[PDB]
């Protein structure tokens, strides 16, 4: 039901707590793009009452995912696949607090996955890891339930590696991912099923179970019995950040301003009710409303009709409509607090990277 949809989003909007901002990174051809849309779509996002390449430079797509009796607002942000570095890498880094790094099963950790783990790292964005095309260890290499742990072992090391090398300082420790806690899930993005310690303690499944529905081929079994976008956002919840507890470390290396000023506080602390400061990560043109500009607010409260002035533009103007966004879909909002992916209209002069802001101050980019 879609008005029941709309309402779940307003109701988790107002709950800077429920919400997640992420992305998911990857070496080419590991997943990125087949996690991203099945997570979408197992999330239920693009139902008729309400696949493939859905979310392909999608500047955001939102899902709703109930974890231990409390629904969650994951904002899936635009971030740039298949290359190696660049401005656009480095801005979608600033932008989410949290990454689902996904490494193939077969190849495993490579140079790509290497760079991605460290552009997140350098901004401050707690990864997770999703291990994926386990679907072929079984039935292309036929390896054993101990040869495909053992092989999860070493890129579970690999990674770990690079987040002891890369991690800031305090996180070095803190942020290595293990099996144990669930901060590791492994599974199939295409055949739509994940496991992890968690739900597998929760459920009773057993991986032996998904081995021998594989090698049956009982894809619709396989898939209901583990669900992707169970196991998966469930570790999101549990363990990347909501934007509130990630702007109290984040925040002082993405901002060069005065941290100690109301603005700056307000950024610090995810304060709806301080100025306005939000960042452009995104503008489209769409036919029917002309630009359309998604970005993070990251204090304050976004409203249709807000006066602003656009700091590396140098020009004041004036937000006409606000929207979130429901799956892919933008929905129209009045007023958006601090917390959240927007899209708004009315900034045709904005760029990306743009900081869009109620006050003149320091600009997050030098544009
Ligand atoms: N066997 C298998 N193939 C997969 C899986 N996930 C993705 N693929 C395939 O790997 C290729 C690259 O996938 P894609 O999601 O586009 O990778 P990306 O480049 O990281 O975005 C495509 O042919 C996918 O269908 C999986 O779990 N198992």
């Amino acid at each position: 039901r879609r008005e029941e949809m709309i309402a779940k989003i307003k109701e988790l909007m107002l709950q800077p707590e429920r919400i997640r901002n992420i992305g998911i990174a990857a070496h080419i051809d590991h997943g990125k793009t087949t996690l991203s849309d099945n997570l979408l779509a197992g999330a239920g996002m693009i139902s008729e009452e309400l696949a493939r390449g859905i979310t392909i430079n999608a500047a955001n797509v939102s899902m709703v995912h109930n974890y231990e009796g409390k629904d969650y607002l994951i904002n899936l942000i635009d971030t740039p696949g298949h290359v190696d570095f660049g401005g656009d890498v480095t801005r979608a880094m600033r932008a989410i607090d949290g990454v689902i790094i996904v490494v193939d099963a077969v190849e495993g950790v490579m140079p790509q996955t290497e760079t991605v783990v460290r552009q997140a790292l350098r901004e401050y964005v707690k990864p997770v890891l999703f291990i994926n095309k386990v679907d072929r260890l079984i039935r292309e290499l036929k390896l054993t339930p101990q040869q495909m742990m053992e092989r999860f072992s070493k890129i579970i090391m690999d990674v770990n590696r690079l987040i002891q090398r890369y991690a800031p300082e305090e996180y070095k420790k803190k942020w290595m991912v293990k099996v144990e806690d669930g901060s590791v899930a492994f599974g199939s993005a295409y055949y739509n099923w994940a496991l992890s310690v968690p739900f597998m303690k929760r459920t009773g499944v057993k991986f032996n179970e998904i081995i021998d529905l594989t090698l049956k081929g009982d894809n619709r079994t396989l898939r209901q019995k583990a669900p992707l976008h169970v196991v998966v956002l469930d570790m999101v919840v549990r363990h990347l950040p909501s934007p509130i507890e990630a702007q109290k470390y984040r925040i002082p290396h993405l901002w060069e301003g005065d941290i100690s000023s109301d603005i700056g506080q307000a950024m610090l602390n995810c304060d709806p009710k301080g100025k306005m400061v939000m960042v452009v990560t995104k503008i489209i043109i769409d036919k029917h409303a002309g630009e359309v500009a998604t970005g993070r607010v990251w204090s304050g409260t976004v409203k249709s009709g807000q006066e602003v002035y656009l700091i590396n533009t140098k020009r004041k103007a004036r937000i006409q409509q606000v929207g979130i966004y429901m799956g892919p879909e933008r929905i129209n909002m009045e007023a958006v607090p601090a917390g959240n992916i927007v899209a708004v209209t009315g900034l045709r002069d904005a760029m990306a990277g743009e900081t869009v802001a109620e006050e003149q101050i320091e600009p997050f980019e030098a544009l």
